[PDB]
């Protein structure tokens, strides 16, 4: 398929508050390229800096099988609030499962962020082809419902919040310790 290209980065985006090393949980998401196979997973990420690099680690959990997978990337700023990341898939300890490779990368845009919440758009590419295309509502607390400010950002992006899938009743489990330690790997 083709990923959405036009996402606007938050005006006055504050990169220090966003990239502070702490965890963002995905509370709600809108996947524009869902698999045919019914999938309902949980995800979280942490973005910060390590040894002078911008780093992002990712965590995905499947409550039906208890399967988990992790990724870590160095990020490169394309413009204020827009980033590219060449990811590698890892075990929770950093051991590499799938190396960084050319056409494996995602780009993302921070459309809205404040101290507690954010709306991001991501385009996922594997071996030089547009795979996933996805908006995510994030919060710093896993039990928190999307507040008025973020729902406002969803509206401003010409999206319908009712289209999003909630992770709230999904029996999610998180591994924050590993996400945070992956930042240095
Ligand atoms: C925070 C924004 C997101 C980013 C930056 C992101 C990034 C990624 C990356 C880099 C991969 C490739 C993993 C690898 O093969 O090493 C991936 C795959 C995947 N992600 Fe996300 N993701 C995001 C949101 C989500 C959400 C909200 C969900 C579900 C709740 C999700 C579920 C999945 C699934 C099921 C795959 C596997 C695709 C496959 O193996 O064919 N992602 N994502």
């Amino acid at each position: 398929m083709k990923c959405t290209k036009n996402a606007l980065a938050q005006t006055g985006f504050n990169k220090d508050k966003y990239f502070n090393g702490d965890v963002w949980y995905v509370t709600d998401y809108l996947d524009l390229e869902p698999d045919d196979v019914p999938k309902r997973y949980c995800a979280a990420l942490a973005a910060g800096t390590a040894s002078g690099k911008l780093k992002e680690a990712l965590y995905c959990y499947d409550p039906k099988t208890q399967d988990t997978f992790y990724d870590v990337s160095e990020l490169q700023e394309e413009s204020p609030g827009k980033y590219t990341a060449n990811f590698k898939k890892v075990e929770k300890n950093g051991n590499v499962k799938v190396d960084v490779t050319s056409g494996n990368y995602y780009t993302f845009t921070v459309m809205y962020a404040d101290d507690s919440s954010a709306l991001i758009h991501t385009c996922l590419h594997k071996g030089n082809k547009d795979l996933g295309d996805l908006y995510a509502v994030l919060n710093r607390n896993k039990d928190t419902n999307a507040g008025d400010k973020v729902k406002g950002a969803v509206t401003a992006a010409s999206l319908k919040f009712s289209d999003f899938i909630s992770t709230k009743d999904n029996k999610c489990e998180y591994d924050n310790v590993s996400l945070k330690s992956l930042l240095t790997k």
